[PDB]
């Protein structure tokens, strides 16, 4: 028993980490095929900026201005092109390690590891989600720019985040691997900040059914409620309006369990309006809404 | 930026994961070099886990009974031999894929990532540390025994942790690579409990730094206190005795932000008689216990 925020095993991606430089600008780049990708910053210089068109700054850059390091071994880099916020470096040889990976885009609550990279060199590895203001609460290190976040399914590595930018609050913003971003920001040295975040309803109550599964019972009751009533409380306490779809996913807990979606919401009105009075759920005095309802079924199953 | 309690890229340790069967018994080996290591108690069968006599059990068994799966190849046991709790299995490949490594074994307070395996596959990683009562506070489930718990230094993997039993009470037991449990427990299904579980002050110490190399000032206080004075308040809320040790150790943190080691211990204090009255600190409303000194300073704080 027990339960921990638990990321993916980094392995794979650990294999495909790269620096890459260009300049004085130093950062992290995704090795795969014959292709590094990275953050198209990386090209930007204190002085250049004068309202440019990225492709006027990349199209006077020539190959050789990116210094591509693969551990020791330097990459030739033999081609560049921009796709959207990322910068695609073709060069002359193909990742042997490369893993079968995916580029996909994730949803607002949805949670993926991220491997927190420096100067190419792997760092620490992190469970996270995607917040519904659209960043992400991720490490402290500087460098850490072209970090890449990951789900792997069995063998499949599905790329969803690439990492950009700094917010002013300590929170991160980042783009999907083709590089849109998560969120109204820009990958520009200007003033942004984060819009006010909410809670991520579904997951919370994923996490109290993963307390019960692990013997924390002591929040449930005897009550039931409305998807109505339930989520007229949860706009006043800034949580995510529940959907049918969130009930729909919660099926496999509700059942493994014996409590019911909506008598579960029946708990967690009670304890938006009531408090932990001192009590804690499963060692912690906040909810936790970084975990999906997949995620504790993998973590309580024994996915591999 | 902000706080995050990270793991270790596991890597390293995924290629060292493999299967080890003996009889219906299945659990995780950790395979190194030309040996694999596993919990001896794979050799127990269901009339053996109360009062196992693990050298009888041993003295019956030929390297044929071993059956040890790296990925989908066979590897071939051509020895066997027992050291304190695991058993060390004599195979006749090299695992290619060995790190560079060495075997440690951790003081309570020390924190480690875990790689919980299922069958000698990886399924996720998480940081721990050594609770006070010499267990860990993990996420294990039938057939994860064999998971080890690491930390990389500089390419070099110092594995400290392989996992052989969960407690009533929830919590998990286990050894160093060397087969030396951590703690009073034993490889034995008989009635043992942990300890009780108290906080690891150094680390809430140095957490609290943390928070101010990161800003965060709110809880800070005009008083100091005197080593014992501390102690004696702290053990009255559970927590650890800070040492002259724990003192030392966090000379550098105190130095960083001005603060004086007992100037920390006397905050502490009134956030203990106070609570947080509804306040965070790094993100937390409890008082948080599994980073080290060391883990923060070298978090860049
Ligand atoms: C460059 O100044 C930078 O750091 N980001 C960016 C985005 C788009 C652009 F045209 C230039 C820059
Ligand atoms: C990015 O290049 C990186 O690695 N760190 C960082 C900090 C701030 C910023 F605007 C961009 C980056
Ligand atoms: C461990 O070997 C495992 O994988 N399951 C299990 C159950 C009970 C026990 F004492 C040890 C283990
Ligand atoms: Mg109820």
């Amino acid at each position: 028993s027990g339960f921990r925020k638990m990321a993916f095993p980094s392995g794979k991606v650990e294999g495909c980490m790269v620096q890459v430089t260009c300049g004085t600008t130093t950062l992290n780049g995704l090795w795969l095929d014959d292709v590094v990708y990275c953050p198209r910053h990386v090209i930007c210089t204190s002085e250049d900026m004068l309202n440019p068109n990225y492709e006027d700054l990349l199209i006077r850059k020539s190959n050789h201005n990116f210094l591509v390091q693969a551990g020791n071994v330097q990459l030739r880099v033999i081609g560049h092109s921009m796709q959207n916020c990322v910068l695609k470096l073709k060069v002359d040889t193909a990742n042997p390690k490369t893993p079968k990976y995916k580029f996909v885009r994730i949803q607002p609550g949805q949670t993926f590891s991220v491997l927190a990279c420096y100067n190419g060199s792997p760092s620490g590895v992190y469970q996270c989600a995607m917040r519904p203001n659209f960043t992400i609460k991720g490490s402290f290190l500087n460098g850490s720019c072209g970090s890449v976040g990951f789900n792997i399914d069995y063998d499949c590595v599905s790329f969803c985040y690439m990492h950009h930018m700094e917010l002013p609050t300590g929170v991160h913003a980042g783009t999907d691997l083709e590089g849109n971003f998560y969120g109204p920001f820009v990958d520009r040295q200007t003033a942004q900040a984060a819009g006010t975040d909410t809670t991520i309803t579904v997951n919370v109550l994923a996490w109290l059914y993963a307390a019960v599964i692990n013997g924390d019972r002591w929040f449930l009751n005897r009550f039931t409620t409305t998807l109505n009533d339930f989520n007229l409380v949860a706009m006043k306490y800034n949580y995510e309006p529940l959907t049918q779809d969130h009930v729909d996913i919660l099926g496999p807990l509700s059942a493994q369990t014996g409590i019911a979606v909506l008598d579960m919401c029946a708990s967690l009105k009670e304890l938006l309006q009531n408090g932990m009075n001192g009590r804690t759920i499963l060692g912690s005095a906040l909810l936790e809404d970084e975990f999906t309802p997949f995620d504790v079924v993998r973590q309580c199953s024994g996915v591999t």
